[PDB]
């Protein structure tokens, strides 16, 4: 029809004709070898992912049966862990090793630093992600509660120097904390000058240089007058901008305009639980982007250059100025309709992603015609994340997807590296060997904590009734689960070698909490962790500047905090927990997360939005977080902790509010009162009551299917 045959496979014209006038030409690959390895890589590969994923399904149905088939409250822990590895799903440890992933860029082997992660067919919102490599202090603090709106520091519709005040001493302080002067405080600085190679700064009764001088970086602009001075710490660049004549120069007592801070060090591109990609077109939209992306002429706006700086001797040096790029790909489990075979089967969607975000990355391999030859990784990698992998075999299945498509591509192999998300509980437990089966591509293993937390509840779905969301956050099980990611991190020689990465804040506008907590990250050893906007990495940069992320590493090795008895301890709630106000808190805290999300969702294929929680709170939602508010609702159906009318009346209770939030969105069609004319609200009733038989849990088959279906009815 509208499809294109190569060999078994049937191909969307739309993707066909992408592939080859926008992401072939300039690889040097023959199109036609392309799509024969396509095919090829399909009909070998798709067997063995399909008997994976019916893995998943029988380990599962076991687990479920031996809950059913007791009664003893406290569960045996030693029964349990023998069962668990009498299935199949507890394996040997391995013996000892180091990673050998060789070809990887600074930011990933060595520097410490925030990590961005954006959904990839938001044009606007990717382009800012990859220039949020530098990012304005003063901004990120004028511009959120870090400064607080007190009497007086409120933001207003032009500047409140009472508030810039607050944010020019909050700076100096910073860097104080940071780059100290051998004596006084940045805050008396009347001037910045280089004498020697050697920044000297100026205080009103002498002058003082830097206790460490070998942080100074260098500095744009005449020695004896710069207009910028650059330092760095920890591996991480600040950047003292100095304009008198400014706007808020004009009222420092240094002529400061603001302090820059290398942010966001690499970013995400995301085709997983941010977008909503249900068919050819949406892909192609997104596949569109990450092309733009690497060949460097996306435009919504466009892609920063490289920044130019004078060394502290006086000789010339360059910094890159943008993040380096990760792409998500999706996992395994989900196919799609972009491809069918000959039987109108779907084609598997990881599959597809790897040959054709790895096609696309090799644009990033060489230089953009758009500005100067910015090169993605100079060093020669792709860098694919990833998810939602389910133990070791799986990860073996990633390394031979990503081993066949380097043939496909003429790519050297291992080429492509693989970072691992540990966001399911069979992987968790599976640790080591999973990082030993990627061995040579792993580049970095990342707690998927909202992700895991979904799969908690649905491996141990008939325990029992499972604690609150919000409890889920602190539960043993949790805590071991991120301890035990650092240890065999650390163990397998990640150190220098390769990302150790933590989860994702979601309060997008609670920043000075974001601040204040998110410093524990760091602090356990975590060489990255996940923020949500550009103004989140230039925050959560202090954190590496406050925090030497490379000896706490190094304090950690040899350690073993968490045992596998504690990575099994299931979040059971205890008898008699709850009173009947917080039982119907639970379930519109969730009702109304599932339904502002979804509506989103099915109505305009927008995979991640603010969604506010019960207590108002604006949270970033998406799939993942998605995963969790479903089933443990459904967890809570399973059990009898709630009815079924308590979720239909919750859902028909916050329907309004979330169209009220929705108001006007020109494109926004409302759920109330006519709930079941609506395909969003009948997909959020569907993901909770379907919740408890959707593989492992996951939202893709319910979401995918009520998108496609109002996508039908718009059509007609
Ligand atoms: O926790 C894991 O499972 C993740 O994988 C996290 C994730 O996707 C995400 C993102 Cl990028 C933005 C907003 C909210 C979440 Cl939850
Ligand atoms: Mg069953
Ligand atoms: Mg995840
Ligand atoms: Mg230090």
């Amino acid at each position: 029809t509208d499809r294109v045959s190569v060999g078994n496979l049937r191909i969307a014209r739309v993707l066909y004709d992408f592939v080859n006038n926008e992401a072939l030409p300039g690889t040097d690959i023959d199109p036609d070898s392309f799509w024969a390895g396509v095919d090829k890589v399909v009909a070998d590969l798709t067997p063995q992912n399909q008997a994976l994923l019916n893995a998943r399904d029988e380990l599962q149905a076991q687990i479920d049966k031996w809950h059913r088939r007791r009664v003893i409250e406290p569960i045996d822990m030693d029964a349990y862990r023998q069962f668990l590895t009498e299935i199949g799903y507890l394996l040997p440890e391995p013996d000892d090793f180091t990673i050998t992933t060789s070809g990887v860029d600074a930011e990933i082997t060595t520097t410490a630093g925030p990590q961005l992660v954006v959904p990839v067919l938001n044009a606007r919102f990717a382009l800012n992600a990859a220039n949020a490599r530098w990012g304005s202090l003063y901004d990120a603090l004028y511009g959120t509660d870090v400064i607080p709106e007190t009497d007086g520091a409120e933001k207003g519709p032009t500047y409140n120097k009472v508030r810039g005040d607050k944010v020019i001493a909050y700076a100096r302080k910073f860097l104080d904390d940071s780059v100290p002067l051998s004596s006084g405080s940045f805050g008396d600085a009347t001037g910045f000058t280089v004498q020697d190679g050697q920044l000297v700064v100026a205080l009103p009764d002498k002058s003082t240089g830097l206790a460490n001088p070998g942080q100074f970086a260098g500095y744009t602009g005449a020695a004896e007058s710069p207009t910028s001075v650059l330092l760095i710490n920890h591996g991480l660049h600040i950047e003292i901008l100095i304009d008198p004549e400014s706007q808020v120069g004009t009222t420092d007592r240094a002529g400061v305009k603001d302090v820059i801070l290398e942010s966001a060090i690499t970013t995400i591109m995301d085709f997983e639980d941010s977008v909503a990609a249900v068919d050819a077109a949406d892909k192609v939209l997104g596949y569109r982007n990450w092309l733009g992306l690497n060949k460097g002429d996306l435009a919504a706006r466009v892609l920063n250059r490289d920044r130019n700086y004078t060394a502290p001797g006086g000789g010339q040096f360059t910094l890159p100025g943008r993040s380096l790029m990760f792409v998500r790909n999706v996992g395994h489990l989900m196919t799609n309709d972009a491809i069918v075979d000959t039987d109108g089967s779907e084609v598997f969607e990881g599959i597809m992603d790897a040959l054709f975000t790895g096609l696309i990355a090799i644009h990033g391999l060489k230089a953009s015609d758009v500005n100067g030859p910015l090169i993605n990784s100079r060093t020669g990698s792709i860098y694919i994340v990833k998810p939602k992998m389910h133990g070791p075999a799986e990860v073996a299945f990633t390394c031979e997807l990503f081993s066949r498509v380097e043939d496909v591509l003429g790519l050297p192999q291992n080429t492509m590296k693989i970072g691992i998300m540990d966001e399911e509980r069979r992987t968790t437990v599976n640790l080591k060997a999973c990082i030993k089966a990627a061995a040579d591509r792993v580049v970095f293993i990342n707690t998927g904590f909202l992700d895991r937390t979904g799969d908690e509840i649905h491996t141990s779905m008939e325990a029992g009734p499972m604690v609150r969301k919000g409890t889920m956050k602190s539960q043993p099980w949790i805590l071991a689960y991120e301890d035990h990611n650092v240890d065999a991190g650390l163990a397998a020689g990640f150190s220098g070698r390769a990302q150790v990465g933590k989860g994702m804040w979601t309060m997008t506008e609670l920043m000075a909490d974001m601040v204040e907590t998110k410093i524990a990250q760091p602090r356990a050893g975590a060489s990255t962790a996940w923020v949500p906007s550009p103004t989140a990495a230039t925050l959560h940069a202090l954190h590496y500047h406050q925090v030497d992320v490379a000896a706490v590493q190094q304090g950690l090795a040899g350690k073993r905090r968490a045992t596998i008895e504690q990575l099994l301890t299931i979040p059971l709630a205890k008898e008699l927990a709850w009173a009947p106000d917080e039982i119907r808190e639970e379930v519109d805290n969730n009702c109304q997360s599932i339904l502002g999300y979804v509506v989103r969702w099915v109505d305009q294929g927008v995979g991640a939005s603010k969604v506010p929680d019960i207590h108002d709170v604006a949270l970033m939602e998406d799939r993942a977080t998605l995963r969790i508010s479903s089933q443990l609702l459904a967890n809570w159906l399973r059990h009898g902790v709630i009815t079924s009318a308590d979720v239909r009346a919750s859902l028909e209770r916050m329907a309004p509010l979330v169209d009220r939030q929705n108001a006007g969105d020109v494109a926004y069609r409302p759920m109330a009162p006519n709930f079941d004319d609506s395909i969003a609200f009948l997909a959020a009733q569907e993901l909770i009551l379907s919740g408890a038989q959707q593989p492992n849990g996951y939202t893709e088959p319910i979401l995918h299917r009520r998108r496609r279906e109002f996508k039908a009815r718009a059509a007609e």
